[PDB]
């Protein structure tokens, strides 16, 4: 509350250890469902179905442009690639399995890098 404070928790580091998460989920080999924007012209229903797209070139550009104000929006944009990657495909697909592969990977490197 006012004047009262928690310990500071130091997060100099956060926004480079978050571009070396990226960088490995940039570079993972399931990642190609996920580098760039869903073409919204070329994939019918997806423009109106999935009302928040994101992809990790998009978060790449907010993180260098300081459109992130903590390390825990850039997790709920990385968490809301495969969320809506669920959304639209079936499990039981190429692209359906990527994204519960990266999305595992990535809650691992979270927590080890974090928590």
């Amino acid at each position: 509350s006012m004047s009262v404070k928690k310990p500071k928790r130091d997060d100099s580091k956060d926004l480079a250890l978050c571009s070396m998460i990226l960088t490995e989920m940039e570079t993972h080999e399931d990642a190609w469902p996920f580098l760039l924007p869903v073409n919204l012209k070329l994939v019918p229903g997806y423009k109106k179905v999935i009302k928040k797209p994101m992809d990790f070139s998009t978060i790449r550009e907010k993180l260098s442009s300081g459109q992130y104000p903590n390390l825990e929006t850039f997790a709920l944009d990385v968490r809301l690639v495969f969320d809506n990657c669920e959304t639209f495909n079936e499990d039981d697909s190429d692209i359906g399995r990527a994204g519960h592969n990266m999305r595992k990977y990535f809650e691992k490197k979270w927590t080890d890098t974090f928590k």
